């Protein structure tokens, strides 16, 4: 059984937590809590190979900048959660970009992009823009839902079948 190390990381408000908890324990809340590291580990069937997920959620704020560097460093996995409302944290993404290059010390590096809440009814992020800029990247997109649960599961497969295209 392999691991792999997942770093959450991006804005405030947008569910990243919430998210992990529907597939540790398949359970939703409403009330949002800070959330500083969290470690969630649970074997999940990855188009038939089981693999360890070490999902590492942190905070991604201005006063984790440089202890950020640290966990980015051995981790492999990125889910790159942005909110569909908050167009402010799809421009965080530009930040986020620039550190974690220099922490991997490669442009090209295994990454999904996943927007969450995409079943609220304020949707200020753009589809086209999403993908636009998915594309730029070089990583795919994927709308997720913590309450509607749209292919949450799915979501994690397709974040270790890029990964393994990085190795095999
Ligand atoms: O001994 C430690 C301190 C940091 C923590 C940790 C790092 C990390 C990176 C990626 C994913 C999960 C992760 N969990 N383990």
């Amino acid at each position: 059984m392999t691991e792999y190390k997942l770093v959450v990381v991006g804005a405030v408000g947008v569910g990243k937590s919430a998210l992990t908890i529907q597939l540790i324990q398949n359970h939703f809340v409403d009330e949002y809590d800070p959330t500083i590291e969290d470690s969630y580990r649970k074997q999940v069937v990855i188009d038939g190979e089981t693999c360890l997920l070490d999902i590492l959620d942190t905070a991604g704020q201005e006063e984790y900048s440089a202890m950020r560097d640290q966990y980015m460093r051995t981790g492999e996995g990125f889910l790159c959660v942005f909110a569909i409302n908050n167009t402010k944290s799809f421009e965080d993404i530009h930040h986020y970009r620039e550190q974690i290059k220099r922490v991997k010390d490669s442009e090209d590096v295994p990454m999904v992009l996943v927007g969450n809440k995409s079943d609220l009814p304020s949707r200020t992020v753009d589809t086209k823009q999403a993908q636009d800029l998915a594309r730029s990247y070089g990583i795919p997109f994927i709308e997720t839902s913590a309450k509607t649960r749209q292919g949450v599961d799915d979501a994690f497969y397709t974040l270790v079948r890029e990964i393994r295209k990085h190795k095999e």
